[PDB]
């Protein structure tokens, strides 16, 4: 009942006190979901039922005779609903000597893990297994922009924005989007394309751009998995995603223990399914760093 | 076997048995008795 | 996570 600086000398009384949850490093949750369409929907898929054209009008006149008129032809996307499963392993000895939740624990740490693993399925995923991103939908140019396809506009230089005017591309991206998709219309990039679109600056010194961290007025989601600034790179993204791109899924996070095949440990096997691609073609418009 | 925190944990043993046969014969003896002592004489040779 | 064994996990 000495000090408690030794160990031998009355130092085993001490009994440090562990922490009252578990806690964790704490990774990008931004993940196009707070932005996007979410549907619940139990079954196989999800079919949203888009409109590629619109109708026509007469101004009749007094004694005109009208005829008829057009009526709009309708796409039919098919969202494939894809699973997103995960299986740790945990020892029983662990579970039962463990005083914190480990079940519980492991359930929040799979849906923060899989809300962030959707994410870059979100943007840059491809067909098979997994929801195809916006990245990956056949861009073609601006202005010459059908229907199956999402326009882009490009800065000048190969690697960078245009030398003799900056801030152009990203202002014709902005004006190149539609009236009624910019009143709720969001930028999506990423830390280090952030950085350096924040980094451009006027003649004289000073960075020309003025917590959600809106760009000319409109958010920017902070995304991971958006590419940087490369050659022929896609690295901001602009519009409505809301309208734009249709996440549909179960808002459930299914969790089967399987204390049997791996007969000391436990397994938790755990597996919710999430699928989504764009259902508005005109409702995304991206940064092309091409020519 | 105990346990090892990280094992596969095989399938240990179980009792290989044994069936012993308790064959159940029989004891018998057939002794000879005459017709003429076992008549004539005072004893209960039958039942001795 | 795994193993009560090897302190890190």
């Amino acid at each position: 009942a000495l000090n408690s600086a030794v160990a031998a000398e009355g130092g085993y009384l001490v009994d440090p006190q562990t922490s009252e949850t578990i806690r964790g490093v704490l990774r990008s949750t931004a993940s196009l979901r707070q932005i996007a369409s979410v549907v619940n929907v139990e079954a196989t898929s999800f079919d949203v039922l888009v409109d590629k054209t619109d109708m026509g009008s007469g101004w009749a006149s007094e004694t005109a005779a009208l005829s008829e008129t057009a009526t709009p032809q309708i796409d039919r996307i098919t969202i494939p609903l894809h699973e997103l499963a995960a299986m740790p392993k945990a020892s029983q000895r662990l579970l039962d000597d463990s005083a914190f939740d480990i079940e519980t624990w492991l359930a929040n740490r799979i849906a923060d893990k899989f809300a962030r693993a959707e994410a870059a399925a979100f943007i840059s995923g491809d067909g098979v297994d997994k929801p195809t991103g916006f990245l990956t939908k056949t861009k073609v140019a601006n202005g010459a922009w059908a229907w199956g396809s999402l326009g882009y506009v490009a800065t000048g230089a190969a690697g960078d924005f245009a030398a003799v005017n900056a801030s152009d591309a990203v202002v014709d991206l902005v004006y190149a989007l539609g009236a009624e998709y910019r009143a709720n219309a969001s930028f999506v990039m990423n830390s280090k394309t952030a950085g350096a679109v924040r980094k451009m600056k006027d003649a004289d010194g000073r960075f020309l751009w003025a917590e959600p961290a809106r760009l000319m007025g409109y958010p920017v989601l902070i995304a991971e998995d958006m590419p940087d600034i490369a050659a022929n790179a896609y690295a901001i993204a602009f519009g409505d995603f809301g309208n734009g791109y249709t996440i549909a899924e179960r808002p459930d996070l299914r969790v089967l223990r399987d204390p049997f095949s791996a007969k000391p440990h436990v397994l938790f096997y755990a597996s919710k399914r999430v699928g989504g691609d764009v259902s508005d073609f005109a409702a995304i418009k991206l940064l092309k760093f091409a020519a």
